[PDB]
């Protein structure tokens, strides 16, 4: 009834909208032939002289290219034969700093891994010792722990099912009146919301 | 009522908790102490033998490191002079290189620079002379564009009053009876829901 009438104005507006969109499209489509025109204006003059522009700039680029490919063979061949030297050079270096360092670093490890094997070998061992007086230690613990939590449970299962019989009992006792009482609460709500969504 | 009666079961089963946990830290206070108890006599124990034992390992590592720190150090010493006298023809050689590449890059970097310079300057002139027409045509174009966006906006706005004036009175005039049917439920939904409530 009511969204019936907001309609009616609503198709009056979209009317109007349409009479508006006449003049507006007409001078819109006006507007573009302007901006169009004067674009082309702009970009007729503008692409051709970019063109005049891009040509002496792309020549003068490639000639600076040209300049800096021949600065770059100028220095980065010679560069790279100096750098080469100067690698080798480094790599004699590190030759030195390799093949006597390396084979002093395996010796190190001589005297550090293979020290260090009679030294956790012995403490792996001697771990063995301290893990299985540990492990009994938790197992002597552990089992009478199992003993201790059995009895705590079952002293706790028990107590737990003495409450659970009247807990459950006093629920479902509750739950008759209390379900039946929430019911009428219900039954009301719904009739009476039925009315007002109506 | 009923938060209180569960508060209540909430109450007691905290305090037979509590009454619980007395004995329970006490059982574990007692425990714990007793695993500290031969904890620390093996603790005093594992750390009296690892210090004793530590003496030889670290005095073996430290003579190893002492070694392998001589003969890092010298090493290190002609290696450092290997490095240095090889830095020096290095760098020698790349300062050497620096003179004349550095001064044939700042003459190439000249005609670079010239070259853009004598390019630029006419290059700019023309893109002024771009933006003179480019900005001119946007004052032509600009012009009529704000003129015929002016005149649609007045016509927008008019035809924005034939909603301003009409379409708000008759939104308003079916917000006056929307609102009573709205009041009517609304005030009375209050009511069913404090029915339920309390
Ligand atoms: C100064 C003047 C001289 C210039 C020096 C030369 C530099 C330029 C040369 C090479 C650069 C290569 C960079 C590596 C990039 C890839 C990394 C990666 O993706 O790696 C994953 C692979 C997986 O394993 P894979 O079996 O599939 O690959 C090996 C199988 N294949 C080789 C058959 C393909 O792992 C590997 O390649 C792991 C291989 C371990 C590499 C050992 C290096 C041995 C050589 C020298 C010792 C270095 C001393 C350092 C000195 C300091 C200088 C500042
Ligand atoms: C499902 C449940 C299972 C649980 C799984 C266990 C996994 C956890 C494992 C590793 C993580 C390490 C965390 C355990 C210890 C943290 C205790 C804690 O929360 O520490 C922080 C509290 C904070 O207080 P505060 O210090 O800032 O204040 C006092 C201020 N005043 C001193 C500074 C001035 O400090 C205190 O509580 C005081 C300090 C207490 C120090 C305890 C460390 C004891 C060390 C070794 C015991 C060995 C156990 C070996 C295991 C094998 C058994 C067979
Ligand atoms: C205030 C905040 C505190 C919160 C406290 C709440 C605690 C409530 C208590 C326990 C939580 C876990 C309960 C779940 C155990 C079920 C036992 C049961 O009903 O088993 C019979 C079923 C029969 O087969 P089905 O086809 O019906 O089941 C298949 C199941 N479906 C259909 C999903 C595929 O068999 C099975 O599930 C297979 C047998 C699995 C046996 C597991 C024994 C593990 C033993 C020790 C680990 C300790 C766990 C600690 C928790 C208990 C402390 C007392
Ligand atoms: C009052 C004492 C009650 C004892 C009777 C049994 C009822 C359980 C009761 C309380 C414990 C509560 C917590 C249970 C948690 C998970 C329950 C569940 O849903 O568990 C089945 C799922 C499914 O995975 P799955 O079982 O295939 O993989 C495991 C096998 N895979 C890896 C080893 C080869 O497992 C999981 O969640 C992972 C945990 C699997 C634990 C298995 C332990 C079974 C222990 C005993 C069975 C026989 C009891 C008979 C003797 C007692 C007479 C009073
Ligand atoms: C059928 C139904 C089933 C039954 C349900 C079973 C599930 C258990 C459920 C509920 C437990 C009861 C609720 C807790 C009672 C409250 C105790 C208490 O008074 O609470 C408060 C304290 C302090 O808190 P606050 O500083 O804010 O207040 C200070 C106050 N103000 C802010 C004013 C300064 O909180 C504390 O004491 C909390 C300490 C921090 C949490 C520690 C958790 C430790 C858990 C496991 C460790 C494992 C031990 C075993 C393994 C060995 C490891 C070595
Ligand atoms: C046989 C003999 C065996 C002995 C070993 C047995 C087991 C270990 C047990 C006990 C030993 C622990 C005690 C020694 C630790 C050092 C504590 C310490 O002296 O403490 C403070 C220092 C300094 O303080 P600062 O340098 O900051 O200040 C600089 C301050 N300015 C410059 C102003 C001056 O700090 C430090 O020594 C920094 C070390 C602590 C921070 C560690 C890094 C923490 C961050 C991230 C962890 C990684 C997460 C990623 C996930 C991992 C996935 C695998
Ligand atoms: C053909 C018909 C032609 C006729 C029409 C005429 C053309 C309209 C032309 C121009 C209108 C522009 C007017 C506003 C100019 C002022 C701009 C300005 O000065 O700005 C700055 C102010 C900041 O203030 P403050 O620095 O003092 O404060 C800062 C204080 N604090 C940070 C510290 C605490 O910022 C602000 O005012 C922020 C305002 C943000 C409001 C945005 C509203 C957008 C509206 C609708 C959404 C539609 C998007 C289009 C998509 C359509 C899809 C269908
Ligand atoms: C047995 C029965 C048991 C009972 C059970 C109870 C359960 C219900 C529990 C909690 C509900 C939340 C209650 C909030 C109470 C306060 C409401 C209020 O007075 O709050 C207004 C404030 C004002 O804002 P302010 O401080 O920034 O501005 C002023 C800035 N000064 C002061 C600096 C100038 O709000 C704010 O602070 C934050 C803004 C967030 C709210 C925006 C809403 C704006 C209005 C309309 C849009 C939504 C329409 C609804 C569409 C949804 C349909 C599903
Ligand atoms: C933060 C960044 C730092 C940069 C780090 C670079 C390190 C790279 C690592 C290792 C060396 C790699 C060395 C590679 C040498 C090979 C160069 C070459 O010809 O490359 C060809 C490619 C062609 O790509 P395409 O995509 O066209 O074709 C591939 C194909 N379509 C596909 O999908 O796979 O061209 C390109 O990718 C782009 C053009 C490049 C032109 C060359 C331009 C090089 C010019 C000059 C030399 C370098 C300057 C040295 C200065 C010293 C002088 C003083
Ligand atoms: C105050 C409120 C009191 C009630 C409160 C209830 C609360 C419940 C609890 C929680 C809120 C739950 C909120 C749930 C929201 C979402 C419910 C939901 O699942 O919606 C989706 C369905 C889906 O329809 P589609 O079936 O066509 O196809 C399924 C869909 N593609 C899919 O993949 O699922 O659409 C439908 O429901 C179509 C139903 C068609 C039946 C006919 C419906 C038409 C019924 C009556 C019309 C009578 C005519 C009246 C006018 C007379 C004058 C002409
Ligand atoms: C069932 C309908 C029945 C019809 C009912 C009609 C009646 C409607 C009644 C009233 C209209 C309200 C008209 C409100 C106009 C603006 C009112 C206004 O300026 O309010 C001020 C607030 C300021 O909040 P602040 O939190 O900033 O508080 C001020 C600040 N703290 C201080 O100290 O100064 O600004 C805000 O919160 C922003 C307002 C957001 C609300 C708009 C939100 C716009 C939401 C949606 C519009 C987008 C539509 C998308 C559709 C897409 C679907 C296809």
């Amino acid at each position: 009834l009511k969204l019936l009438d907001n309609w009616d104005s609503v198709t009056s507006t979209f009317s109007k909208l349409r009479e508006q969109l006449g003049p507006v499209t007409q001078e819109f489509w006006d507007n573009l032939e302007k901006e169009t025109e004067g674009l082309r204006q702009e970009m007729s003059k503008d692409l051709e002289e970019v063109k005049a522009k891009v040509q002496p700039y792309l020549d003068d680029f490639q000639k600076k290219w040209q300049e800096e490919m021949e600065l770059y063979r100028q220095k980065v061949e010679p560069l790279r034969a100096e750098l080469q030297e100067g690698a080798r050079q480094k790599l004699h270096e590190l030759q030195e700093k390799l093949s006597p360092l390396g084979e002093e670093m395996r010796d190190r490890a001589r005297a550090h891994v293979d020290a260090l094997r009679t030294h956790l070998a012995p403490y792996s061992d001697e771990l063995r010792q301290r893990l299985a007086a540990r492990l009994e230690a938790l197992k002597e613990n552990g089992g009478a722990r199992l003993a201790e939590y059995h009895a705590k449970a079952t002293e706790h299962l028990s107590t737990l099912s003495e409450k659970a019989k009247p807990a459950l009992e006093d629920l479902r006792q509750g739950l008759l009146p209390v379900l039946e009482s929430f019911k009428v609460s219900f039954l009301s709500a719904l009739e009476e919301y039925t009315k007002k969504l109506n």
